[PDB]
């Protein structure tokens, strides 16, 4: 397995590993997403430490608006990050 | 840095090994597009042998159809082929 092919399975299994903790277990809610955020992207993202940036966040990332983030809008964040990192550096 | 963290690194790192060795240096060629799938994606992907798939593998992923891959159209075939992993196993 290349570092690709590692990449992609990470990302499958982050995504489980947070989603899974409560109510759907396919869509992280506001919590399941904060700590993902919190755990996983700590020397990406700032340490979420109010309700109001959690709110925000997830208001941000969930485009069908169920008010929690599925695959897909966690793939979309994954890009914006992605995205992000690579113009810092370029 | 946490398994994600790799997982972004990894993801801008493939892109420019690829893209960065002929013609514009942020853009995946065709080419370049094929060896990345060939040598990156062999446990994903079916090998690719011929020009017809080439071209219709460019023709899919190349959004706004300049005839290249960039970085986002890029970032838009891993989540292709992420959703794809994730749901023969879910
Ligand atoms: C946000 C408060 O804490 C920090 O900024 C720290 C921090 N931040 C980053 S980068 C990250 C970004 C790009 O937003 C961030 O959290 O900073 C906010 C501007 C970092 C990267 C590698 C190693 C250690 C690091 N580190 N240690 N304390
Ligand atoms: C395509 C011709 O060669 C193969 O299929 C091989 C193959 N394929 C896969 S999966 C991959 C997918 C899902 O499209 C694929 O190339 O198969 C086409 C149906 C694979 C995964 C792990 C380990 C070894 C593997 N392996 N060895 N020969
Ligand atoms: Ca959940
Ligand atoms: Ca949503
Ligand atoms: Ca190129
Ligand atoms: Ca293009």
């Amino acid at each position: 397995m290349s570092e690709l092919e590692k990449a992609v399975v990470a990302l499958i299994d982050v995504f489980h590993q947070y989603s899974g903790r409560e109510g759907d277990k396919h869509k992280l809610k506001k919590s399941e997403l904060k700590e993902l955020i919190n755990n996983e992207l700590s020397h990406f993202l700032e340490e979420i430490k109010e309700q109001e940036v959690v709110d925000k966040v997830m208001e941000t990332l969930d485009s069908d608006g169920d008010g929690e983030c599925d695959f897909q809008e966690f793939m979309a964040f994954v890009a914006m990050i992605t995205t992000a990192c690579h113009e810092f550096f370029e």
